[PDB]
Formats: C-alpha cells, structure tokens, sequence
DNA sequence: CCCCCCCCCCC
DNA sequence: CCCCCCCCCCC
DNA sequence: CCCCCCCCCCC
DNA sequence: CCCCCCCCCCC
DNA sequence: CCCCCCCCCCC
C-alpha cells in the first residue's frame, strides 16, 4: 500500500542514528541495508552535495551511538544555547545562501526531541498529498517518481501558476512554527510540542529567532512539518497544487480559480509572516514549456564503445562538459551536476579497462597541452557546490584505474600555472567571508597534497577570525603535513584565535557552547592523541608564562582545564564524552597523517 | 527517433517512464514552434509499440500498471492531455483503439478513464458548465464522448 | 551654523508631548508656533497621509499631557506587553504594506524612554552626514532641501549606483538593532539603552522580535538611528553616498570603486541579517534621467485667471488631473499627491471668488452627467493612501466657498450610482483584510452622511473578527448616527466580539493589553458619556443573564468590572486614568453627535 | 580551453575592419616600436614596402586572400600579445577574437585599459557591437555533435 | 547493500 | 450663425 | 600521402 | 502660526 | 488494402 510504503521510510527515518550519521550533512542512502553497523571509512554509500565525507563526517558518532546511550545529557528542561558554524555558500555566481551547522550537542537535543515526537511529524506527512519534498531524497523516491506524483497532481490543468517564497529558510520567523501548527491565535496562552520544538530551534542558533539553521535534515524536516500544515490550510480550502519546499505550481483553467487561489495563498502567507518572491510568478499556457529534459544529456554516449581511440574518448567527454555547461546555461537545471555521475557512470557500462582509463585520464596532450583532468578541475573550480561531485568522481575513476599519483601532479600543475589568480581567489573569499570557496580550495590542497600555493606565512594568516571550522581544520592540516615548519607558531596563533573568541562572551559561557566549538574539539582531539605534542605545547605555555594548576597549564589549549570552567557545563560534559571514547569529528585518514589519497 | 535505444528486452518500467518523458518533451516541442509535434505522440508511441514488437501483455502491462507510491499511469496522461486540446479527441481515441488490439484490455481502459473522471469531477462540472454557457462545441462534444465510450 | 540648526529641530522633535501629538499618526508641521497649548479641532495645521484628524488625533491626549505627568505609571522594570492595531494598506496597485500603530500605554512608555536618552539619537543625527531622512519631514526641513543635500552628496560621481533593502520595516529583525548600535559581537554578555530599546519596541508588539511596528514616528526614529550607525560603518570605510531610509544612491566613476563598496555594504548586510532588493539595483551613467520634475505640474495653471469662465476653470482641473495621472503612469513619483494641494493654491493664489468657487465644484453639467468633484472623489477611490489628502482638499475648498450640503448630496449620488460595486468592493476588503480601503469607504460614508449604502444587517456585518479597530469605530459610527435604528443588535455585536476577542488570551490578561484597545476606549468613552444609554445597557445584559455585583453587570461592555480584571493592571490603570478625566481619542465632532461637516 | 581556466567569466572582443584598415606604416611600430620608426634598411621596413608593392604603393589594409598576408598579420599580432603578455595578461586570441578570462571586475578594467592603449597607439579600433561578457555557466552555441 | 539502470529540483 | 474659446477619437 | 575518423573559427 | 511660495521621496 | 516506414501544415 501506499500509506504502508510511506510508513516504513518514515520509520527508517526518524531514528537519531540515522538522523546524525546521514541527516548532520545531509546525505541520502537509496536501501536500508547501506545503514551498515559498522564504521564506513574506505567506501561512502551516501549522496551528499555539501561537505567532503572521507575528512568531515558522523560514522565515529554514530557508532559510539550505536552502542552507549546519550539519553541522560538531555534531560534538563532548558536547552543549553550554542553557537553554531556559519558556512556560507553560493547561490549562484553573484548571490549568497547561509549555512549554519549547529553545535553537535544541541543537534543531539533536537534529534532526540524529534524522534520522541515521531508521529507528529508522521501523521501529517503521510495524510499530506501536495508535497514532493517529504521524502528529503532518501531511499527509492529520487526525482522521477517525485516527477511522477508532481504529473498526477497537476492533471486537469490548462495553465500553471508558479509561486516561490522569498527567502525562505533564512527569514523563517521561528515563533510563527506554532502559529502554523497549532494557530496564530493559540500562540497566546507553551510546554506543549511545537513551542519546545521551536525553542530547540532557537538553541541550535544561539537564541536567534531570525531564521532556520539550513544545511542539515532536521532542518528540512521541521520546514517540512511547516508547510504541509500550510498544505493542510490549502487542502481544507479544497485547492490541489503539487509544493517541492517553497515551490508552489498551481494547476488551473479558468481565472477565477487563479484569483482565489491568490487571495487564499496571500492572506495564509500574510497570517505567516511569510513572502512571496514576485520576481518569480508566472503563469505557464499549454502547450507547456519543459526546459529540464536530461534525455539528450544521458545519451550523449550511445556511440562510443570501448574499441574506440583513447584520443576519441579524451574529445568526446571533453565536448561532453561543453554541451552539459551550454544546457545549464540555456536553464536545464541540475545539468553541470549530470556530468559527473554520467561521465563515471558511462566509463563502467562501456566497460572500459583500467589501464585505458589511466591513459584517458592522465594523457597530456604535447602540441595543446590539454588534459581532460585538469579541465573538470577547472569546471569545479567555477562552482565551489560542485566539490563533493568532483571528488567522488575522482574516487570513482581512481578506482577505475586512473592513478592517484598522476592525479596528483595534475592538480599541482594546475595549481602551479594558476597560483597567482588563486592566491587573489584565497584573498577575495577571506576578507569577503566566502566560506564554500576557500573551503573548497584548501580541500583540494589537503586531498592531492599542494604544498606550493601558501607558505607560513600565508598558512598562518588563515588563523584567524571570520573563517570558518571547515576552513580552520583545513588550514592546520595544511600546516601539520609539513614537516619543515615548527609547531609554536601554530600554537600561537591558535591560541589567539581561541582566546579573541572566548573574549567576545561572558566570562562564565562555557567554551563548547561558543564559536568554534568544532575546530577546538579538532584541536582537543589531536592533542589528546599527541599529534599536538604534549612537550611542544608545554614549552609554548611556559613561553606564555601560564600559571600551571591541578589540571595543568590553564590556557584554552589545555581540555583538561577548559572543560570544566563555565557554569553550565552539559556541553562540555558532551564533548569529554566524546573526547574520552575516542570519538573524532574529522577523518585524519588511513594511516593517522591526514592522506586521503586512495 | 526519440525511441531509438529502446527494445522490448527492456523492462515495462522503462517504457512507461521512457513514454511519459515522450510526452513532455513533445509538449515543449509544440511550445516552443515546432507545429504538430502534440499530434505526433499518438501515431509515433503506437508505431513504436508495433515496431519494437512489443509483446500483447507487455503492453496490457505498461498501459494499466498503477504505480502504487506515485498513482501514476501512463494512459491517463494521455487522456489528460488530450483533455488539454479537444482537437486531439480523435488521435486519443484512435491511440487507444491501436493499443487496445495490441493487447491492452479495454476494461482496464475504462476503469482508468473512470477513476480519471472521479478525481476530476468537480473541475470537469464546471468545465462543462463553462462550455455550455459559452457555447464551446467541441470540448463539450469530447467529455461527452469520452462517457460514452469508456 | 548647521550644528545649531540641527539642534534646534531635534530638541523640538524629542519631546513626549511632541512626539505623540503629532508623532503617533505621523504629522508633521513647518512651523513651531503651530505647537500650540490649546486644543487644535476646527483647523489643521499637520500634515499626514494616514489617517484622518478630524475623527482621529491625540490633541485631547495631549492637552492632558501638557497639564499632568504620567511619569508614575512607567516605572515598573518590565514593560507590559500589548496588541497593536494592525492596519493593512496598499503599497501599489498589487502589494500590500502592515502597519502596527501601538497601544497607547506601550507607546507612551517608548515615548518617554527615547526623549530620556534623547543624547543617545541627536549625537549621531548631529554627527551624520548621509541621511536626508533624518529631518523627518518635519519643520522648514522639506523635499527641496532634502534635495539639496543629496545633490551635494552626490558631486565627483560619473555613475550612481541605487540600492534598496528589500521588506526593510516589516522584516527586521529587532535584536539585531543592539547589533548595530553597540557591535554584534557584543549582544552576547542586557540593562544597556539599545537592549532596553529592542525591549520596548518588542512591548510594543507583543514581544513580537519579526519587524518594527511601522507608521507611526518613534518607529521612524529608532529606524533612522539604525540605518545611521549604518552609515558610520560606511563612513570609518571612507564611503560617501546619500542616503533616503533605506534608498542608497553611490556616486562614483571607476568600477573598482563600485565593487569596493558593493562588497562592504553586502558585509555589513549580511553581519546584519539585511536583505538587498536585487530588482531595484541598478547603475544610472550620466547624463542622467530624472523622472521626478514637477515644474510641468506645478506650472499647469499659469495662464488661467479668475475673469476665466467657471466652465474652463472645470476643464482645466479635469485635465490637470489627466495629466498628473499620466506623470504618475510615466514615474513621476509624487504627481497624483500634488493634484489636490496645487489646485488649492492655484484657486487661492488666483483669487477666485467664494461663489465661482461653488460653481466650479457644484456645477452638474446636464448633457454630460459631469461633474469635477465627483471626478476628483473617484480619483481618491482609485487610492486609499490619497484618503487623507481628498478629505483636505474638500476642507480647504469648502473654506473656499464650496458647500459642504452640495458636496454631500454629489458624494451621496456617486455613492448611488457605484452602489453595486462599491458592495463588491466593500466584502472584497472584508474577507481579504484590506484594512485602509474598508477605512477609506467607511469614512467617506460618516463624512459625506452616506446612509443609504449598506443598511442593519451589513452594518452589523462590520461589527466582526478581522475588522481592524479603526473601521469597527466607523461601522459603529454608521451605525449610531442612524437614529431608527435600535442598540440592542449593536450591544450584542460588541458583546460577541469583545467576548471572541478575550477568548484568544490567557484568562489573566488585562482587556487593555489586548487586541481592539482602540474600539474598546471608544466603547467605554462612549458609555462614560451616556451616548451608549446605560438604561439600554442594563436592558441588553439583563436579557444576556449576566450576574450583577460589586461594581456592575460583570460584562465585557462595563469598564467598572473589566479595569480590575487581569494579574496585570498598568495598561487598564492608564486608560482608566484617560477616561475618568474625559480624554477622547476619537473625536466626535463638534456637538457630539458625529458630524464633521463643516 | 588550456588559456581559458581559471576564469568565471569571458570578455569578447574583436577590432573592427581589422586586415582593410590596417595601417601598413604600423607595421614597424608594432615590430620594433613606435617611436623607433622616426629614424628605413631594417627587417620590417623592407617588408612593409613589399607589402605596399603588392598593392600598388597603398598603404590603407593588407592585401587579403592569400597565406603571406596571413603570416604577417599574425607576426603584428603576435607582437601584440607579446607587449600584453608583458603586463601580465593570460587570452586566447584568433586573428582578431580575444577571448579574455577573468574573475573579478578590477581584472577586467586593467586589461581594457591596457588594450585600449595599445589599439589607440597603432591606430587600432575595437568593434564595440561585438564586446560581451559571458557568465558561467558558459554559452557554447557551435557544438558540431548533433550535426555530424 | 545486493545484483539493468542509474545520474537532476530545494534551502 | 452670432458674438471667449476654440482646435483631437472613428470607420 | 598512406591506411578510424574525419567534417567548423578568421580576414 | 504668522504674513511669496508653496506642493514630491520612504516604510 | 496489401506487404519498410510511417507519424506534421490549413481552415
């Protein structure tokens, strides 16, 4: 049945486990026997567009979950507030879009809030019918058969009305959630569902109101739960319309039901706080407009065969990119994102040897210089969303038998011949708080081992204030895997970092419940397992003239002291927790020296 | 040529999913100036059908599956987009007779077209009532046909 | 000096009497002998554009201020949170634009708290040097000289860059007003000025942190220091520019400069949770366009004379007003308000005598049905925001000569003629909230003496949820002024809402801090003065079985036992205060019995 | 695609009557300098007089339609991106087609400042219909797969 | 995971 | 035509 | 020339 | 207010 | 109809 079907992917769901180890950075699985009970480190069976899996991932968490019980740190009635990591990326190539990935202890505090409260989330998504985005793109319902439902319900249809809200996520009033769920005039009188809901919201961001913390998938799902009770007001209207998040298309013949749909929509949007992108309504006449066929774009490759040339393979995928990038251009949305999947996907049908792989891949051409290669580095370059795409792909054909080493050299000369323009690049995203692109760069640094673009010094600068955890994580690993450079100036400049930020909260605000609560439990973490020599630090605090104690060096270098200063320190306990099961947040690779490559 | 690389050794799921992107991509065709491409969908599914030799119950299959997750089936596209332009009644009906001597049951036909007309009944009323008082023949003439035939 | 004129305006403007006797409906006046100590009823020096003075105004309120000092009643730590009377209007033909004006009490408490931290303000206003919206219309302060520094701001520039912050009132975010005061990274660790500001203004939407309750001038304060420390962001960063509220215009030559401070301004955005209206933004090279010339318009009526015939002087009004619609169509922002303020001049500098004056808008030519009045009044229909400026008009021309009898029998036969779709419209703006249109038709009605429009049953109609308090005092109005007629229906209309209205609360709220404050103090002012018979009163409740006792009949129509019900009773001993010393908010004309026509 | 990355967006520009116009007296500017060509005998003199000779001592264009002339407009072109190769500028170039990378707006001044100067000292002139700036995602309108 | 056909939307 | 203000729309 | 894959840009 | 020239921007 | 390749335009 389809309520039994909606059933069992809402239970596999709502499960805390599940929702950390793939709903902290948004990854999606399509079969419930990749939710192994192991620790996946080598392979990724999930989909993820955000962050780099093999160095930034939950698989530790989730199996410490698997086996302990964090019930008992989440059970005091106020929810500790925590500062979350902002992590800003592109819209497109002029506007910006805000992430904000909260601090893992109030994550767990809503995770479990929500999967006690389960069926109130369940209940609403399976009686729903308009959305095709309550399914958040996990298992068999991938975009065909959410194309499939959005068919159905736009039957009977002569014109389509396309309505967006503006701004969405990231201007949600927090307090208008039990408005939506509830009632606007049963806001007036809390402790019940949605006003706690809401509050575990505003402590994942700090008390702040203004907004949602995107980027994760409690987020999607509590957005969700708000706007199929928007649904709900629509449905008892008796309106039909198919809804992906924000994306409303209207099915209608005549103009009146267009009026009052508008009127309705308006006046439910108005109760709401809630704004519609005008910039974005259009009515659609039958004959209707379809700009989004992939049918072309995944049958690029009909003709060639594995007999053909290396030389004609090399070309062929080179006008591949060409044709994928003029299909984006031309408003094929999702089209850039096909050439990956389809390139890789095309190399394994086609059957082609691993050795024939390697010379497609690694051939550089004499007269023109060319490398296919280092041309889809250069794509992904254009659009730092496109990272995660681009480095499973180069695992994909790395496992198809293109080396690592010559990928290596690739990327460094590609480096190498650009590293004027990308030193400016580096510079422009720090002073203008463009987090995806410098993280971006720095991956690639980290990932196929460029030790050439930033001296010290400009490694050094990265330290520092405005730049995100990722960032900061990426820069010190940078900074670690080269061995000539002494690790005071490191010390130095980290310990200025945390101290400046400690600086800018009341002395009695525990440190993990602040800023930069992920770059220091990097930094806890390694120096807890003597990657941050003990000796070195110890010669750097005497050089500071610290004050030792009964725990030690009292800096904000030193766990053992910090962890227990505050005055709420459920945070802290959460983390050394954490840190004393041997918990990492960051893959530090295979062998413990930060190489990920394969 | 859209169906080139399609065979009948390929599953009954890829022919419906491969029929409805047909279908789209043959309204957006007609958007965007190519005259006739809507007409076209008829004669060319069903020479296709008949020329990748597809099987009677294959056929019984890709017209009268209902997905159970989705409630999508491909036939009542069709009839909704033949509901869209009352010019295309007689292609639809003509596609229907083809597929039904191909092998689709025709008491499936008229379940689907029945269930069609069900979840649309509101919306087909005031059609109806909007074609009446406004003298629009040939959409009256193709609802009603529809309830004769099926 | 400047300095001293600056000065000299902001020690006027911050003042409590001040900014409530004309700062609560927004009016401004150009001269500081208008301010004067008595009770301003039968003329009007302000100016506004919101909401009519004649039936609503402080001058009673303020008058009581200047003789007695409700200092004691805010003093409490905490202020009391209240409901504001939300009030639709139009922004354009398509968009709508809220106001909030606030609760009395609540406003009077950030009244007093921003004129005692007055230095707070008038420091940076002083200081300032790119806002012309820092004058505030007021005083000799007027659109020329405005102007005048926006030119001057603009010298050196080949290119003007124009950017707006998009749903700027209605979207802000009220915590981020310390933010920008006193620096983000110190709101984390309150009792400061700008945290106890943040607090009032929330008071005064009911602890509502989504926007600034707009349309009144203590709103157009706090926005303006707001968008001023802004501008000293801007400024530490060697940036000229003018700015209008919200309305940027860069002047610069070279690109560089463009992006420099592109990129600045999408910071401090961004550090701000402020949203840029990507639509409005765009570059003017020179030579540049200005759409904004009134000369035309003002100069219309240059070679008319009072030895013209009253048939081409109703010609020429009839065009005028053709033409200014048409600049209007074409962009000349502004032209349909200056219709009615230069045809008064024109009529007055032209000398036209009292009678031809009459004439002129009491003529109905008999071929053509026409006449220029009517024109003018449908003119006004087309827009609800011009209410205001008709009702003026009419009252300056009616000084001029015009009947007030003849003008009401030309809007009394409009009204007939439009009958069927003035009733459209009517339920229209019911069922959608259009509050100001409702208002507008509704006002016309209690001026003009419209009694034949709607009849009991669509009056009572009025009388519901959703009618905002200023149409529930006019419909009431209608419904009073009507002497066949009996009270019962109305006493059990208010009875069902005020009843409905104290439904949506926690049974310990105050009725005064609730919504319908307005419509409740007209209803009890109206009953402390017997025009709501108290004979009538006891009939009604005698027949609802209400129990009699200590004070009264223990209704929601007997202020006697309503003041003392509530844990808190601040608000409901503060309008206790204004109705026992006979303070009216809403004026009932000029014998009491609810004419205005003059 | 080698001398294109790097660059989020694209800068056409093309001159305008390039080979009918050409000064031929430019010729030794844009060789050797143009203020080496107020003191004849040397290398690019002599040719400029061939060049001449082949049309009839006129020194307005080059003689168009044959593999010579193409040599040497591609020899005055190449000194061309030799004087912007020496400010530190990356394009490609056809004849006449430069195709500039860039990413950020202050890039993209300076080179049109410095190619203004050079085409404004060889009595150059740009066609201003054919200037644009593409964004990525890139327009690619001269795909041949469809057609072969 | 298991054992042809995939691959895209949003915030 | 008579005795200021005019003057244009359509088919 | 020799022995699959080609084929187009400019002036 | 008093005693020529006015009149418009925003939210 | 018979025995590969079809299939669209208009009024």
């Amino acid at each position: 049945s389809m309520k039994k079907e909606f059933t069992e992917l809402y239970d596999f769901i709502f499960d805390p486990i599940f929702l950390v180890r793939y709903g902290y950075y948004d990854r999606s699985i399509k079969n419930k026997k990749m939710n192994t009970a192991k620790v996946e480190l080598d392979n990724e069976y999930g989909k993820s567009d955000s962050f780099y899996f093999k160095v930034f991932n939950m698989e530790s968490f989730a199996d410490y979950l698997r086996s302990h019980d964090l019930k008992t740190h989440f059970n005091g009635k106020k929810p500790l507030s925590t500062d979350p990591v902002y992590f800003n990326i592109p819209k497109n190539i002029e506007a910006r879009r805000q992430y904000k990935m909260p601090n893992l202890y109030s994550y767990m505090a809503l995770n479990y809030y929500i999967c006690d409260n389960k069926k109130e989330f369940i209940e609403v998504f399976i009686d729903n019918k308009f959305s095709t985005s309550k399914f958040f793109n996990q298992l068999n319902f991938d975009y065909p058969k959410t194309q499939e439902i959005t068919q159905t319900l736009l039957y009977g249809g002569i014109k389509k009305l396309h309505l967006d809200l503006s701004n969405f996520y990231h201007t949600l009033y927090t307090h208008s959630i039990p408005w939506m769920i509830d009632g606007k005039s049963a806001s007036k009188q809390k402790k019940g569902f949605s006003n706690t809901l809401d509050t575990l919201i505003t402590a994942c961001q700090y008390d702040e109101t203004h907004g949602i913390p995107t980027g994760n998938l409690l987020s999607r799902i509590i957005t969700e739960l708000y706007m199929c009770h928007f649904d709900k007001q629509m449905e008892y209207k008796k309106f039909v319309y198919s809804r992906y998040v924000d994306d409303f298309i209207f099915p209608f013949t005549f103009e009146n039901e267009k009026q009052e749909f508008l009127n309705e929509f308006n006046l439910i949007c108005r109760e709401n706080n809630l704004i519609i992108n005008d910039n974005k309504t259009k009515v659609d006449n039958f004959p209707f407009v379809d700009k989004s066929s992939k049918s072309d774009i995944f049958s690029f490759f009909e003709n060639i065969t594995s007999t053909n040339s290396n030389d004609k393979w090399i070309k062929e995928i080179s006008n591949f990119i060409d044709y994928c990038v003029n299909e984006e251009h031309l408003g094929n949305k999702g089209a850039i994102k096909c050439i990956f999947p389809v390139i890789t996907n095309t190399l394994k049908q086609k059957k082609v040897d691993t050795k024939n792989i390697d010379n497609i891949f690694s051939k550089r051409n004499m007269v023109t210089n060319f490398n296919v290669f280092e041309k889809i580095l250069d794509l992904s370059l254009k659009d730092s969303r496109l990272t995660n795409k681009f480095l499973t792909f180069f695992e994909n054909i790395n496992e198809f038998g293109f080396s690592s080493l010559s990928a290596s050299n690739i990327v460094k000369k590609y480096f190498s011949n650009n590293s004027k323009g990308l030193k400016e690049k580096i510079d422009h995203y720090r002073k203008n708080n463009f987090n995806q692109e410098l993280y971006q760069i720095l991956l690639y640094m980290v990932v196929f081992e460029i030790d050439d673009l930033l001296n010290q010094e400009e490694l050094l600068n990265l330290i520092d204030l405005n730049i995100d955890d990722y960032s900061l994580i990426l820069g010190t690993i940078l900074y670690l895997k080269n061995s000539s450079y002494k690790l005071e100036k490191l010390l130095k400049k980290i310990d200025q970092l945390f101290i400046n930020t400690h600086a800018n909260y009341d002395v009695k605000t525990s440190r993990m419940a602040e800023k930069l609560w992920l770059f220091r439990y990097f930094f806890y973490f390694l120096n807890c397992k003597n990657i941050f020599s003990q000796k070195e630090i110890n010669s750097y605090c005497q050089s500071q003239n610290y004050n030792s104690g009964q725990n030690g060096y009292q800096t904000e270098l030193n766990w053992n002291y910090i962890k227990g200063q505050g005055k709420d320190l459920r945070a802290n306990n959460f983390f050394n927790e954490l840190i004393v099961k041997e918990v990492w947040l960051i893959s530090c690779g295979e062998n413990e020296d930060f190489k990920y490559l394969n």
